[PDB]
């Protein structure tokens, strides 16, 4: 995890979110000293445990109400309690991370910090922080419209289901829990989003600084300069290893939520327009389509982009090696090249798959294939 | 996208067609200066825009007509409509891509005007302009043909569904505006296929003159042409890397549209042969399968041969290597080795997949995937 | 394709059922030299083409006769009609690999004497030719008795669906043309199998050579050893690679009718085994199931091994280089490192695939998700 | 396999249940010597043909009843059979394995000596007895506490459907022979599961070896033993692709067996819980699927392990050079590199797949298609 000045307020909003449990103290040389903050440590535990105790006993209230909202069917009841399970099942991995994650954080900021040395001709302060509040904004205000829209239809279906006999406004009331879990989870995908572009960013400023300096006594600080990227790029490297050490039950949990909840909201929306009951309903059905592959897009691209740009450089370093005829740079640069050759670029999500567009398209196979089985079982049903 | 004078007649197809909003001079060198032309920059723009309005207001007249022609039944009405967004998407991205690739495709041009320099001997001005100008016309014509005979025989579909009180003839005129968008993803098609064509025979005359000069004073000429090789090689891998940034959405809509379109005429056929109401109309979706898996291949083998002949030169060079004495031209046959070890030659669309013969596979596993759950949703409604 | 005397009774068996059209002396030095066959060719186009008219015919006729035997029902038409179709596509592909793949079978045949000549000391020409005898054998006796039984069981089926106003009889024997394709795809099969454990068994000779003539003056004829190789090695690459330019249409074509095959075979024993009519019927489908699955290892696992057998040549190498100090000797043994880092081996069917044994696992699947769904179809009608 | 004295627990009760028939003696300088136990070998094989025949007896004794308790209706017979056949496929391919694969235990024993010997310093005998105990133990106990709770819910089951004039707690009885063969499957899995970890806890401990010895006259010694951790990673490689050539087979069954039993028990439990007739039965599906989940990924978890450990060795290697001056010493890392640029570390399962934590979210996908035909398949019947 990154924690760096210009986008501590996305880290701000992490830690009041029950995700990043560190104390962070701004030294006098700009630097932002980290540690263990235990009262956070357990502000953030007991917060999730009783956000998800609070959502499942809501869900429980619904399925064992007089009349149910969107516990109703054995379908529907099933399709919601996925829902649920998914986003609690990624902020709870998420806040995991966040808990026994402090030494990857530590040796990332570390790292970044003599990266950004090594690169500070190419740092912006000022684009990065309004980039990182502009990212955390839109995420928080388009997850806060949605859910004010969905509770606001639900609201109302349940006031048109109501019966004198019974008060189904409690129902949604109960789902509370369910939004500001969605709210922890659109923090962690802020945070996770924060963290991969900044490597990405960082790549592509060590590819720009590579370019610019070598293909665009002297010879001696030309070769320092050489192994400062190369140590550079490697240290990004491992950054990115961190991350994925770190976070990577946390992205496996955000993908599978991502494609359940693709699958879970088209099947609502086929629902709807087939039944053509309500409108609104469709169109909330919709923009929360248009924000799960949003965040899908936010939690993947990032990753791609860092891959792509670290794997750009040897081609970078091999036309240096055929505009070098410098002897201890032509060295410099065949030993980059030859650290180039081995690495390991691509995020790994705990094993289970490389994070990259190449996902999206087998989600889509998926969401293909789960959806219509779904409709399929509607038919039968 | 490439324009030379051998190919200017797609470069034109693709002018007026909306893809190629370029204003092209042929210097006194036989040399094609390119530039921005706002003009038709805006003609492109406007004609898009106003074509995949129109298509989708006669989607809407014949879904909201008193006798509807195609769009009738809700599954028929879920795959017209599918039909017409697919192409309009591909539409779309073609002419997105044509309006923002002005750089990629000037530099896209000097690089092959430097290549075609290098391997001049191997330059067929005769037969590439035939190639070029071959492919153009059996495509157009084919769509024509294509065309025509599908609205003939909607036509008379819908003179035999006509009644007293309503004219369904012109339900069928209102879908002339999804032949014209289909036209101008024939001309996209065509410009993309003979770009792709053009960078793989350019690497196939490359591994020739590998293998004539190496294969079958004096040596310091040799290792310059074995050096402007390299650079020709690692040159035309940039040429395909800039085709892949600048038309990979398009190719990736294109192959969606492939899929898509076998998988509904795939429907239809299949419908209209267990009611054997026509045999006219199941000869035209014949024809439109075949179409469609004729451009399906039409995108993809230029890739995998360009893919190929790039990786098959690597192995020219070891020989070169194990039939090399001479000092200098070893090192720059090592130098050409190591260059072709670190080569990315596939195309990638947008980095979702690899444009190669394998997606066909694939494809197929899709369309028999999804066509059977259609034809089960058939049996089930 | 190999021409071998050891193997010449596969060859003479492949000519005699249109798949070599291939004209064979042997030279007074054992060799087998080899040239077109005017003769051959046009018998084989012609039997080819015949017996392809034949079956449709006798399709065509069991499918219009008074009292169908095998195409009655609208899914068993479909289903019998799929099943003979990819055998013809497979014989078709075949006889046009045959037909069109002189060039390739002399240059590999070239090779391979070239490479025998330098593996001279594991040749074995009585084991070689009872192995392609013994293979030969086995698959014709076992592709005879299977179309004994299954001619014999639909005989009787037919006896049993027999009116006295109608002859059922003929329509089995109508299908005689289908069993004559199969014999011709199990010859074709045959030689491809053939082929290619032949170039697998020289991998493996190559390899039993270099690690018992390096792991178990002087110096430079075992240089001039390790040089020739490192050719046998490169010529056995070209020969794998020559056999897929040649029959890669073939071999695909022979994968998807292992496929379509198996999903139909246990489509039909589960109709069987449901209704309970029959016996040897069931018995006479499990006896195709393990027909089909024996034929795609036949032609899955040849690829594998050759893989495989060229794929472990590195680490013998790599230990050589640990353990060889000469300089020409340590120089030769780079050169065949650098060699075998860029090796193509797998085998490509036309590019749509490599040809190994994760193939089984993607078939497997394929039968789980298609056949499935047929029941699916079967029970929902 | 793996046969130490720490592990030698796991030894004996692989040999008690057919598994491992092999005699050891432990030499008097701590050493186990294997050879082949003839008395055991038939003992092993006679065991597994009888408990097979007798678990088949019994299946068909239950289909062959007056009330069958389990093989009941066609889905139900069907899901049984295929229950029982995966866990007999695996034991058998197991003990196929453990019969004819004394070589390679012998040669994988000595490997594992030689790099104990290299690796001394990191060797912890006391915690790695427990470690292997404990899982062995945990194993057992775990699938004891299943099958007595199985075999519990089945009788009282039983007793419910008992009759009058018919006793069905004797087709319970007859199923022990499977409950047999489940103990004998946990058995195998733990031995896999030992031998795979001890190969990844030994390439760790290599690993750490670098980094403590190189990161944290003399040059001479220094360089000796980086030669014999390149020697002991190579060993370790090549006991890696012995195990997989001896139990490729038996992990592949195991495999496919975890994905039949996931997907049967998930088919279960959503039958009992659509009807509720039962609770202990829900939550014995629940612990059986637990149970699975549990041993796919220890068989999975340990090649995966190995792989990566085996993987990361090259980045140390990389950063050894870039820290290295010595002549002598830079040389031996420039052979380990080279070594290492070529491994082939991913455990492979006969060729079919390779065995990481990638297969899981293939499994996924697996149990996501068929599970949910099964569904349809209920809903349609
Ligand atoms: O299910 C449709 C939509 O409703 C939600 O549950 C929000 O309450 C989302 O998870 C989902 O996108
Ligand atoms: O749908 C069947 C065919 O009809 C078309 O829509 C043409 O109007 C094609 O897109 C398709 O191939
Ligand atoms: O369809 C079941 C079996 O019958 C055959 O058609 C033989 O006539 C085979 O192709 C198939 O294996
Ligand atoms: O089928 C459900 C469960 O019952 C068992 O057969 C045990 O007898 C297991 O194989 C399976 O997990
Ligand atoms: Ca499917
Ligand atoms: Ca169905």
């Amino acid at each position: 995890m990154e924690i760096s000045q210009p986008s501590i307020g996305i880290f701000y909003i992490s830690k009041v979110l029950a995700l990043a449990p560190y104390a962070t103290v701004r030294n006098s040389k700009g630097r932002v000293e980290i540690g263990r903050s235990w009262l956070f440590t357990v502000y953030s535990a007991t917060l999730t445990v009783v956000m998800v105790f609070l959502t499942y006993r809501g869900l429980l209230f619904d399925a064992n109400s007089e009349i149910p909202v969107r516990m109703k069917s054995a379908t529907s009841k099933v399709v919601t309690a996925l829902d649920v399970s998914v986003v609690v099942m990624a902020i709870v991995s998420g806040v995991y991370c966040g808990l026994f994650s402090l030494n990857d954080t530590l040796e990332l900021n570390d790292r970044l910090n003599k990266i950004d040395n090594t690169l500070n001709a190419y740092n912006n302060f000022r684009r990065d922080r309004w980039r990182a509040l502009g990212m955390a904004a839109v995420s928080l205000l388009a997850i806060s419209i949605l859910v004010g829209l969905d509770v606001g239809t639900w609201m109302r279906i349940a006031q048109d289901m109501n019966i004198a006999q019974s008060d189904t406004e409690l129902n949604v009331h109960w789902y509370i829990p369910f939004y500001s879990l969605y709210f922890i989870l659109t923090g962690l995908q802020v945070n996770i989003a924060n963290t991969a572009y900044g490597l990405g960013r960082r790549f592509g400023r060590l590819n720009r600084m590579l370019s610019s300096s070598f293909l665009a006594a002297a010879a001696k600080n030309k070769g320092l300069l050489l192994k400062s990227l190369a140590d550079s790029h490697e240290s990004l490297g491992k950054c990115v290893h961190l991350l994925s050490n770190s976070f990577g039950i946390a992205v496996l949990f955000i993908l599978v939520s991502c494609l359940l909840h693709l699958v879970a909201t088209a099947y609502f929306l086929f629902l709807e327009l087939l039944s053509k009951r309500d409108n609104g309903y469709l169109w909330v059905q919709m923009l929360w389509i248009c924000f799960h592959f949003l965040r899908l897009l936010m939690v993947v691209e990032p990753c791609h982009l860092a891959a792509r740009e670290s794997r750009k450089t040897i081609q970078i370093v091999c036309e240096i090696e055929r505009k070098v005829h410098e002897p201890i740079l032509a060295e410099a640069v065949k030993k980059f090249w030859q650290q180039l050759l081995v690495v390991d670029a691509d995020f790994s999500a705990c094993g289970l798959c490389r994070v990259n567009r190449t996902i999206l398209t087998s989600f889509a196979s998926a969401i293909a294939t789960y959806l219509v089985a779904l409709i399929q079982f509607q038919r039968t049903n």
